[PDB]
């Protein structure tokens, strides 16, 4: 029923399209190709299933096998941030952020609530919604999301350590760049990056180039360490800095307290005296 439209980029795992269901609508397809190596775009689609019916959490239309490819079609989502973050002159405004940084934390929440942890937390992977939807923030990608505790008994996973870096080393835990098994805390730490990064424009490790890899992840994870959040955050509320070290200090089983953090940047919102229209920076695009 779907017309392949043109490549619009890649995911963490296979090609992403602009597509289109010629019967009606506009729509964006994953293809993973079947006999490759390791399969994956399958247990990504179960994952969206479980989160099916979220806040925020898209729609899979259909799933299967065409041909030489797996094909995974999800209801068409807006920009991201990362787009909407260039359109905006890569500065976000801070009532902006505040609006930015209430729903995400909830977001992360929802899927920590189903027993997952989504481990690249980044601009990129939030789109606004269309439409009547045009003010929702959406969470995609679970290509590396991995269940963090058992859905019956809710066993939290065990401390792992010595492990590789998933995700996008920018805006990784401190933790994870120290080789610590992923855990809820790590995604709002990350979160707490990109909001700063959203703030000033960039982070203070990024653009740094090595040899090989390992080295650039060195530099950027000495550079995280060796900047003291006041450092980072300075010149900024301090609610920013209170949310960083609050991520910083929760233990590797610790359920964050999502509403504190929230409240957090509520607090300061009101103290500015913005108020909730939902009127983001490019909403004000003439
Ligand atoms: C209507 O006028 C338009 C004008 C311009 C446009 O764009 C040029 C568009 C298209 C907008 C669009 O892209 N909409 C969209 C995208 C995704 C998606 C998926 C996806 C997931 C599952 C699926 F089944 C299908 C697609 N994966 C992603 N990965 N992004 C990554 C991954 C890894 C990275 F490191 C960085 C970024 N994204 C953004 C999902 C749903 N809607 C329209």
């Amino acid at each position: 029923r779907y017309r392949l439209g043109r490549k619009i980029g890649s995911g963490s795992f296979g090609d992403i399209y602009l597509g289109t269901d010629i019967a009606a609508e506009e729509v964006a397809i994953k293809l993973e190709c079947v006999k490759t190596k390791h399969p994956q775009l399958h247990i990504e689609s179960k994952i969206y299933k479980m989160m099916q019916g979220g806040v925020g959490i898209p729609t899979i239309r259909w799933c299967g096998a065409e041909g030489d490819y797996n094909v995974m079609v999800m209801e068409l989502l807006g920009p991201s941030l990362e787009d909407l973050f260039n359109f905006c002159s890569r500065k976000f405004s801070l009532k902006t952020v505040l609006l930015l940084a209430d729903q995400m934390i909830s977001r992360i929440e929802y899927i920590h609530s189903k027993n997952f942890i989504h481990r690249d937390v980044k601009p990129d992977n939030f789109l606004m919604g269309l439409g009547k939807k045009g003010n929702l923030v959406y969470i995609i990608d679970f290509g590396l999301a991995k269940k963090y505790r058992d859905a019956r008994t809710h066993q939290h996973i065990p401390y792992r350590e010595n492990k590789n870096l998933t995700g996008t080393a920018r805006y990784a835990s401190i933790n994870t760049h120290l080789g610590i098994e992923q855990s809820r805390r790590d995604d709002l730490e990350s979160l707490g990056y990109v909001l700063m990064y959203f703030n000033l424009g960039s982070l203070p490790w990024q653009g740094l180039k090595a040899a090989t890899k390992r080295q650039k992840y060195e530099r950027i994870s000495e550079k995280k360490m060796s900047t003291p959040i006041e450092v980072l955050c300075k010149g900024y509320p301090s609610e920013f800095a209170t949310y960083l070290n609050f991520c910083r200090s929760l233990r590797f089983d610790d359920k964050p307290d999502y509403s504190y953090l929230r409240q957090l940047f509520r607090n300061l919102f009101h103290r500015q005296g913005f108020s909730y229209d939902y009127v983001f920076d490019w909403n004000m695009l003439k």
